[PDB]
């Protein structure tokens, strides 16, 4: 898989992100994660979590895998990293999400987030505790 360049527009919840993508303005749907809705236990943390990984990237990328890239609401769907780091892969890993939505084809990173949700429920952390 290729990262390439993105720039925050706006973030907007523990699921999506508003991200200037080629030039064009898009929200992009993160591959392989569902966080709680904002009205769900954890789901404000979930957003907050996220809000502040890509606001305070200095380098947002996003990382389309080998299948669909836009889901059937235009949404954007990729791995996406601020400063090097997964935002897909740090939400399951603090337990502020849970790994799903696993289509064939778009998969590439899920044993890596079945680790990290591992770890998360091993420690008992947010949705786990
Ligand atoms: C994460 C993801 C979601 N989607 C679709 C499935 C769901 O359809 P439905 O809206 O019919 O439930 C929806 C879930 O996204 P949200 O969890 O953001 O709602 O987005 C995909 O098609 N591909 C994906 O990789
Ligand atoms: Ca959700």
């Amino acid at each position: 898989l290729h990262k390439e360049p993105a720039t925050l527009i706006k973030a907007i919840d523990g699921d999506t992100d508003k991200l200037m993508y080629k030039g064009q303005p898009m929200t992009f749907r993160r591959l392989l994660v569902d966080t709680p809705e904002f009205n769900e236990k954890y789901g404000p943390e979930a957003s907050a979590f996220t809000k502040k990984m890509v606001e305070n990237a200095k380098k947002i990328e996003v990382e389309f895998d080998k299948g669909q890239r836009t889901d059937k609401y235009g949404r954007g769907l990729a791995y996406i990293y601020a400063d090097g780091k997964m935002v897909n892969e740090a939400l399951v890993r603090q337990g502020l999400a849970k790994v799903a939505y696993v289509y064939k084809g778009n998969n590439t990173h899920e044993q890596l987030l079945r680790k990290a949700e591992a770890q998360a429920k091993k420690e008992k952390l947010n949705i786990w505790s």
